[PDB]
C-alpha cells in the first residue's frame, strides 16, 4: 500500500533525512494530505525511521489523525554521564537506534508540534496519533536542563483523543512531552531521562494513562505535571532522581504501584484543591545529594496535600537525609503535609526515616484521619480537628 | 522468508482486501496451510495490514497456531460523539490506522473466529496467536450497543494457550473480544470503547492477564466478564463509562492498581461463590447521567460480593449521584454489598460520598471483618456475625 | 537504509539461518561493525527474524549498543504438556513464531551473550539493546529444568544501561534471562515458562523494572533473583507454578500489584539484610502438588524476611496444602516468617488457610508491627519485642 513510508527510501524528499529529518517528515505529511483528501478517506499512514543518526533542523507539524511514527527502539545513552567522563575510548558517545538529534534552526523550540487549527467541534480533534520506539535527543544540555537548552520533544497543542506515546526514548530536552487538552492519552513503556520535565498534561485532561515508564527528569521541573486533570491513572512507573508528580486542580486520580524516588521534596503534590485522589501501594524514597536545590524546603512534604478527601494507603515512606542538610535548619522534615482541606485519609503507611520526621496537619485542615500511618511521635497536628489511631509505639 | 504477508501486496489474493479483507486473510491462511503441512513444520506466519479502510464481508477462521495479524495502530475515533454531532467540517469521520470495517454478509456475526475442531487432547490447542495494533469497527451502532448490531470483533471458541491481544482498537461492536477456554491469555495495552462488552472470558479460564487497557464499554454488558476464572490478574487498567468487572465463580483473582469509573452500580461483582479474590489499591468513582439504566439499583453496590474470603484493601470509593437520581428513592446507596459468604475482609478503604452511603452486610454473611473501612454511620450490618473496627468519626 | 537486516534475506550470510541462526547473526554483527566504525557513527541496527524454525548452533555475542533483534511473537507452546501427552494427531508439536531452537554445539550454555570487554568507564557500557517478540526454546528438558539442559536464553555479562526485553517467549531453558550489572533494565510483557529460572539480576543492579510478565519457572530456581539490587520495581506480573522472588541484599524494592502463585514455600524471600522493601497489593496463593520438593519446608514462609524496615500491606495470603503434605509433620505452616531484623511492618493483610497457619516472629527480631494482619491465633511471636493490633476474632 502507499500508506507506508521509510524516511530513508522515500524518493519524494528534497533533502536528506540525515541532514534534516523534520523537512523530510513534513514533506511526507504533505504527500499524505495530497492523497487522503476527504472525511472518509483519511485512514493515516506509517512513517518508519530505521536506525541512524538524523538531524532535525525544521519543526514537524502534524495535523493528521492516525499517523504512526515508529523506529527501532528508545536508543538511550546517558549524555549526563558522558559529559562528566573521559570518553576518548568509549565505543559510542551518542544515543542511537532511530535517533533524532533535535537541532532546530527554524526559530522554533519543538521537534514535533501536533496541532490542528480551528475549533475541535467544527474541524474535529486529532485522534490516535502514535509515536513509538524512537529517540528524541537535545544533543547538549546542562543540569537541571530547565531552562536548559529550551528544547521540546513532542508538543500537542490542540485537543486530542486516544493519542499514544510508547517505547520511546527522550534525553537532554527541557520538556520531553507536553500534551495540551488530552482525552484518554496513553503514555506507556517510555524511557525519559536527563530532561528538565518528563510529562506535562497542560490546559486540561481526561483519563490520561501513564504506565510502565522510566521517568528521570531533574529538580527544576516535573516528572508528571497535570492541571485541570480528571481521572489520571499513574501506575507501574519507576520515577527517579527528582520524582515530582504535581496535580493542579486534579481530581479522582489513581496513583498506585509506582517506585518513586527523589533527592528533593514534593514527590507528589496535590495542589489548588486537588481532591479524591488515591495514592496507594507506592514505594517512596527521599535521599539527598544527586544535585541540590532550594526550590522546596523539607517542610513541604514528600507528599503535599491541598485539597479534600484524598486517600493515602499502603505506602512506604523511606527518608534518608543527613540532619545537617535538612531545611529549615533544626526543623524536623515532613513526610506528609496536609496543607489544607477536609476529610483527607491516611491509613496503613510505614514511615522509616533516619531522623525524626512528621506527618503535619495544618491548622486549617478538618477531619483528617491518620490510621496506622504515624506513631504519636510522627504526628504534628496543628488542629484538634483530626482523628488519630496511632501506629503503636513506645 | 515466505512467512510474511501484506494483505495489499500479496499476489495470491483473488479479491481486493479493501473490498473484503476477510476473504484475503482466509486465502492467506489457506496458502500457509498448503506450505506448512506437518506438526514440526508449522511455525506460523505474519499478516501485516497497512493503514487503510478495509471492509470485511467474510468471517475469518483461524485454526493455525502462532499467527500474527498486525497493523499500524489502534485507530480509535469516537463514533458515539460523531453520531451526536454536526460533522460536516470534521477532517475525519471514521476510525483509522489499519481499519477493518466489520460488515459481514455471510450470515456470521464475528470478524475473526479463532477455532479448531476436535478434542484438544487429540488435535492440540491453538497456541500464541497474536493480534496487534489494528482497529476493528462495527461501523454503525446505537447505545448501549447490546444487543446493538450483534457484531463481534474477535472470538476464540476452542481451547487456547498464551494468546495475545495487544495495542488494538475496538469500537462500535456488540462484543469486542470473546475468549472461551483460555489459558494464560494476555490482553494488554488495548483501546476498547463504545462497545456493548469489552472482554468476555467464557466457559472457563486460567491465569488471564488483563493489563494497561482502556475499557470503555456501556451499561448493558461487561467491561470484563469472566466465569469459572482461576487466577485472573486485572491491573493498570482505566475502565470507564460503565465499568463492570463481573466474576462468576471466579477465584484467586488479583484486581489491583486500576482506575475504575461507572455511571451505574456493579463496578465489581463477585458472583456465584467467587472466593479469595483481592481488590486492592483501586480508585472507584460512581457518578450519574452518562446514560441511564435500571439494570441495577443503587443498593446493588459499587462492589458486590457473593463468595468467601475476599479481600478489599487500600481503595478509594468516591460516590457522587444527585439524591433525586438515587434508586430506591430515599434509601442510602450501598458502597460495598457483602451479599453472602464467609470471612470476607475489608480494611483501610476510604469512602467519600455526596449523601450518606453504606457498607451493607447481608444477614447470611458470617465472620466479615470491616477494619478502618467504614465509620459507624457507614456500616449497615444485618447480622451480629461480623467484626467492626470503625473508622473514627467522633472526637 | 542499510541498518535493517532480515536473517533470511541478507545476502552476506555464508550459512543458512535455519541451520545456524547464531552464525548468521554473528555475521550480521560483523557487518555492522565494518560499517559503523567511530564513536559518533554507531547508531546500531535492526535484525528481523521472520516466522520460522531456526536452529542455533553457535553462541551469539553482542557488543553493539542499540541493536534490536525482533521477531513476530512469543511463539509459546507447552513442551511440558507435549512431553506427557500422546501427540500423534496434534496439529503442532513445536513452539513457533520466530522460533530459535537453542542447540549449541560450541560447549557454551548461552544462546545469546551480551558482553563488551574492558572497563565500562574506559570503553562504555552496552546501552539500550532491545530483544522483542521472538521465541528462545531449549528443545528438550525435564522438570524442574535445573540442572536440566544447562541452556541459557539471553545472558548480559558486562555492565549495561537501559536494556529492554519485551514480548518474548522463553521455554525449556535452564535460565531464561540473566542480566549482570544492570542499570535501569526493562523486562516487560514477556512469556517465560517451563524454565529452571526466569529472571536473574546478578552481580548488582539499579532500578530494574519487571512488569506485566508471565513468569512460570519451576521449583529448583527463581522467578526473579536479584542480588545487591537497589530500587527494583516488580509489578503487574503473573508469577506461577513455583513463584520465588528472592532478594539478596536488595533494598528499596517496590513489589506491588502482582498475582503470585507457588506449589512451594518462599514466594518472596528478603535475604541477607534486605531492607525497606514494599510488598503491597499482591495476591499470594500457596498450593501443593504441581511437582514436589523439599528445598524448603513449610516453616520457611510464603514470605520470608531477613532485614529491616520492610513493609507488607494490603495483600491476601491464601494457603491450601493438605495437612498430610505439610512439613515438618505436625507443625503449623508459616505465612510470613520474620526471621531477623528490626521495625518490619505488616498491616491490613488477609490470611486465609485450610489449616492453622501463622505469622512467626523469630526470637531475634525487634519492633515488628503486626496490625490487622493476623488474628491472635495467626500470630506465633517468639519474642515479646513486637506490637500486635490483632485482626478481631472474638465477640
Amino acid at each position: 500500500a502507499d500508506t507506508v513510508y521509510d524516511v530513508t527510501t522515500w524518493a519524494g524528499a528534497t533533502v536528506s533525512p540525515y541532514v534534516d529529518i523534520g523537512a523530510v517528515i513534513n514533506q511526507i505529511i504533505a504527500d499524505i494530505k495530497s492523497k487522503q483528501t476527504t472525511q472518509t478517506t483519511r485512514p493515516g499512514a506509517v512513517i518508519y525511521i530505521p536506525p541512524g543518526h538524523y538531524d532535525l533542523l525544521t519543526r514537524v507539524v502534524i495535523d493528521v489523525s492516525f499517523l504512526q511514527i515508529k523506529g527501532a527502539g528508545h536508543g538511550f545513552l546517558s549524555e549526563a554521564i558522558r559529559d562528566e567522563s573521559q570518553t576518548g575510548s568509549w565505543v559510542e558517545t551518542l544515543p542511537g537506534a532511530s535517533h533524532i538529534r533535535v537541532r532546530n534552526n527554524d526559530g522554533h523550540n519543538e521537534a514535533f508540534l501536533v496541532s490542528r487549527t480551528g475549533a475541535p467541534a467544527t474541524v474535529g480533534r486529532l485522534n490516535s496519533i502514535v509515536f513509538q520506539d524512537f529517540c528524541l535527543d537535545g544533543v547538549n544540555a546542562s543540569k537541571p536542563y530547565l531552562p536548559g537548552n529550551g528544547k521540546t520533544g513532542i508538543s500537542f497543542q490542540s485537543d486530542n483523543d486516544a493519542v499514544r506515546i510508547e517505547g520511546m526514548g527522550f534525553v537532554y530536552l527541557a520538556h520531553a512531552l507536553i500534551i495540551k487538552g488530552a482525552d484518554a492519552p496513553n503514555i506507556t513503556n517510555n524511557f525519559i531521562a536527563e530532561c528538565g520535565s518528563s510529562i506535562e498534561l497542560t490546559g486540561a485532561s481526561q483519563v490520561a494513562k501513564i504506565t510502565n515508564n522510566f521517568l528521570i527528569s531533574a529538580w527544576a521541573g516535573y516528572s508528571i505535571f497535570a492541571e485541570n486533570a480528571e481521572g489520571l491513572q499513574i501506575s507501574g512507573n519507576t520515577i527517579l532522581w527528582a520524582c515530582n508528580i504535581t496535580l493542579s486542580s486534579g481530581n479522582r486520580a489513581s496513583i498506585t504501584s509506582n517506585k518513586l524516588l527523589s533527592n528533593f521534596p514534593s514527590q507528589i503534590a496535590l495542589l489548588n484543591n486537588s481532591s479524591e485522589n488515591l495514592i496507594s501501594a507506592n514505594h517512596f524514597r527521599r535521599v539527598h545529594g544527586d544535585g541540590t536545590s532550594t526550590r522546596f524546603d523539607d517542610k513541604f512534604g514528600m507528599v503535599h496535600i491541598a485539597g479534600n478527601k484524598n486517600t493515602v494507603t499502603g505506602n512506604q515512606f523511606s527518608f534518608d537525609v543527613p540532619s545537617q542538610n535538612i531545611t529549615p535548619a533544626g526543623q524536623d522534615p515532613t513526610i506528609v503535609l496536609v496543607k489544607s482541606g477536609d476529610n483527607n485519609y491516611l491509613a496503613s503507611n510505614h514511615i522509616t526515616s533516619n531522623v525524626a520526621a512528621k506527618v503535619v496537619l495544618d491548622a486549617s485542615t478538618t477531619a483528617t484521619r491518620v490510621l496506622h500511618s504515624a506513631t504519636t511521635a510522627q504526628l504534628d497536628a496543628l488542629t484538634t480537628n483530626h482523628f488519630m489511631v496511632a501506629t503503636p509505639s513506645h
